[PDB]
């Protein structure tokens, strides 16, 4: 048992986006790094149908890219609007003790919010990985928008996990109008636009409790024109792609690296990555 292992997550909401061609970049693995564990989200249409016949070429671009460097996936789920999947090195695994389990949760009649809950045990830790989804018309369990439920939540839990991450879009906006919100990323004033960002409303609202954002110093991941780096003003633009973390049994986890992917400008949204240090 080391004393330290390290994770990588991404999630991007991705929309009708196919996976892309440099898959390296996307997970942060184009610079020889060897996290221990890998964390991959998506939000979009139509996933478990799969109308474009996707999933298989997901499949053989994920096992070309991560087999041979020793890593199993422990999940994939994928609903009409989510996909998660997790993978850890081989050499971590106990069959033994792993105890991979994987809940959904979905809220509205048509399945398509809610959220995807990963969970799994190596060196007798536990680790929990979350994504969720949830659209402004939602009905939901905290009469807020953001996309947040207890059940997606496990560290409100008596036995609960050591080291959890939330990853997505959490439906989390800006609040101020497109002028403003365009002209302070133009002065490149990240923590002035941050003072009108919907998450620190949300903590004050009692959701997202005693979870924590790495600190952000890139600009909104949204509203994109597509295959351009050119603002849509149809929305004030936000972080959307977010990455949270805490533990449920007092560990510790360091952030390293948070940082949108800006090379891939397909859609509407820019994927998000980040890179952690967790502490057994
Ligand atoms: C940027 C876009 C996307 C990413 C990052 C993504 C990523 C993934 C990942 C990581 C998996 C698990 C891979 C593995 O077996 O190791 C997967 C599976 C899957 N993907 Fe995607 N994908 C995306 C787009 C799509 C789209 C657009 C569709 C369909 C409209 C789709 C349908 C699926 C399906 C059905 C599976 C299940 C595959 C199976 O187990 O047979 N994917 N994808």
């Amino acid at each position: 048992p080391p004393a330290q292992l390290s994770v990588h997550t991404v999630s991007w909401n991705s929309g009708h986006e196919r996976v892309p061609t440099n898959l390296e970049e996307l997970l942060g693995l184009n610079s020889g790094e060897t996290p221990d564990v890998i964390a991959v989200a998506v939000q979009g249409f139509g996933f478990q149908t799969d109308k474009p016949q996707q999933g298989p070429a997901c499949v053989k671009n994920f096992q070309s890219l991560l087999t041979s460097k020793g890593y199993t996936k422990l999940k994939n789920t994928i609903t009409e609007t989510m996909g998660l999947t997790v993978y850890c090195l081989e050499k971590h695994l106990d069959q033994n003790t792993l105890k991979n389990e994987t809940i959904i949760v979905t809220v509205d009649d048509q399945k398509k919010s809610g959220g995807i809950v990963t969970s799994f045990t190596i060196y007798n830790k536990r680790f929990s990985f979350t994504t969720s989804r949830m659209s402004d018309e939602d009905v939901t369990s905290t009469n807020t928008k953001y996309a947040y439920d207890t059940r997606l939540d496990y560290s409100k839990k008596d036995d609960p996990s050591d080291f959890l991450f939330w990853i997505g879009d959490l439906n989390v906006r800006v609040e101020t109008n497109a002028t403003h919100a365009k002209s302070l990323v133009d002065q490149n004033n990240i923590d002035g636009l941050m003072a009108f960002d919907q998450l620190k409303k949300a903590k004050e609202q009692k959701l997202f409790d005693g979870w924590t954002e790495p600190q952000v110093t890139f600009k909104p991941t949204y509203k994109f024109k597509p295959n351009t780096d050119e603002y849509d003003l149809s929305a004030t633009p936000s972080w959307t792609d977010r990455a949270l973390y805490k533990s449920g049994t007092g560990k510790t986890i360091q952030p390293l690296s948070y940082n949108s992917l800006t090379n891939y400008k397909q859609t509407e949204h820019r994927p998000v990555l980040a890179k952690f240090r967790v502490t057994l």
